[PDB]
């Protein structure tokens, strides 16, 4: 079915966009993170796809699982973070919606190499 380079792209590019208190409610509802249960943490980049396809040849670094192969950004990037809220309950999925400016490590793997896990920011 579906790419794990598309799985990213869907789970975790938002190159449209300034984030609002409702932005995670709503994007994780679209972006089908909320069908089969409420994804717990999940982290939105607002830059190109070319500059995130691009991390892919940057600073290599341990992915948390002990794999070799996450590459962390050289510049920081403007990313949203969505968090569950404590009164969240499936199927009515809620978030905290949090805007910042960090370094994101993702995981590459393919040909052409491209970004399939968000590993972390830092």
């Amino acid at each position: 079915k579906e790419t794990a380079a598309a799985k990213f792209e869907r789970q975790h590019m938002d190159s449209s966009t300034a984030s609002s208190s409702n932005y995670c409610n709503q994007m994780m509802k679209s972006r089908n993170l909320t069908k089969d249960r409420c994804k717990p943490v999940n982290t939105f980049v607002h830059e190109s796809l070319a500059d995130v396809q691009a991390v892919c040849s940057q600073k290599n670094v341990a992915c948390k699982n002990g794999q070799t192969n996450c590459y962390q950004s050289y510049s920081t990037m403007s990313i949203t973070d969505c968090r569950e809220t404590g009164s969240s309950k499936y199927p009515n999925c809620a978030y905290k919606t949090t805007q910042a400016n960090k370094h994101i490590i993702v995981a590459c793997e393919g040909n052409p190499y491209v970004p399939v896990h968000f590993d972390a920011s830092v």
